[PDB]
């Protein structure tokens, strides 16, 4: 875990799934959901979506695994839902730290 880092927090984003009900679905669960996302220090990774991709996957993982071991089976849809919301969160947390690189 401590080879990764958690950074700052934010409020939950808002992301349309193509179903006008699937969008509401996660809304009607959003009391919890992820609210912080896991990365590594800026070093070589430079991409847009591709920085986000692992950032998302590892956050999504840590937010699934423990929940699974509490008896809550997030389906494929529950997990894919989180991946979008974590994408926006990981852009935000990515960029927050790009600004701090420029600030040197």
């Amino acid at each position: 875990l401590g080879g990764y880092m958690l950074g700052s927090a934010m409020s939950r984003p808002i992301i349309h799934f193509g179903s006008d009900y699937e969008d509401r679905y996660y809304r009607e669960n959003m009391h919890r959901y992820p609210n912080q996302v896991y990365y590594r220090p800026m070093d070589e990774y430079s991409n847009q979506n591709n920085f986000v991709h692992d950032c998302v996957n590892i956050t999504i993982k840590q937010h699934t695994v423990t929940t699974t071991t509490k008896g809550e089976n997030f389906t494929e849809t529950d997990v894919k839902m989180m991946e979008r919301v974590v994408e926006q969160m990981c852009i935000t947390q990515y960029e927050r730290e790009s600004q701090a690189y420029y600030q040197r």
